[PDB]
């Protein structure tokens, strides 16, 4: 792919995360913390899941940007709409708001509804995202596999701005504490 000069420059806000994240003082870093990390309740926390927005908000253009998955068991990545459910549980769907890929359980799948599963030969460490607003495009980039392609959601209907989503996932086995994190353009 050939996205790169679209980069753009994430950082993660604070006040959207579930209260167990920690965010590094440089806002491109997220991982679980093993307990609650002592900020107030606001309406923006996910409240069911390891999830935070990133800052920027889209409503045009083209945009990509890239995320370090090294050594994690789960997580989920992509995009959503500003005006997302916070709090209680729900899907990563289109329908409400989300274009997003995971790995769970040793397996890489578009959230979609039903989910899609992904072919995926080389487990990637790091994933990159592109967003064109204007096109309808939510398509995803294994770095590690010279860029090779993982999804293309066609057709999107944004439906408002979109923000950047990140879910670090739960850290049950003692084997998913690593971060996501922002790579550097
Ligand atoms: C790639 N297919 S899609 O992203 O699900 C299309 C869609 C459905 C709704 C709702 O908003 N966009």
């Amino acid at each position: 792919h050939h996205h790169h000069h679209h980069m753009v420059h994430i950082t993660l806000d604070r006040n959207t995360a579930n209260s167990w994240l920690i965010i590094s003082k440089d806002r491109r870093q997220v991982r679980m913390g093993d307990t609650h990390q002592n900020v107030s309740d606001n309406k923006e926390r996910f409240s069911n899941y390891p999830m935070v927005l990133g800052a920027q908000r889209f409503s045009s253009g083209k945009m990509y940007w890239e995320v370090d998955v090294t050594q994690k068991e789960a997580w989920d990545l992509g995009v959503c709409r500003d005006s997302v459910q916070r709090k209680g549980q729900f899907s990563l769907s289109p329908e409400n708001g989300f274009w997003t890929i995971w790995l769970w359980q040793d397996s890489y799948e578009a959230g979609t509804s039903p989910q899609t599963t992904l072919h995926i030969q080389v487990p990637p460490c790091q994933i990159g995202i592109f967003v064109d607003y204007e096109a309808g495009v939510v398509s995803f980039y294994n770095i590690t596999d010279h860029g090779s392609l993982i999804y293309t959601f066609s057709e999107c209907v944004f439906a408002g701005p979109l923000r950047p989503f990140f879910n670090v996932g739960f850290n049950y086995s003692g084997g998913n504490a690593a971060p996501l994190k922002l790579c550097p353009l």
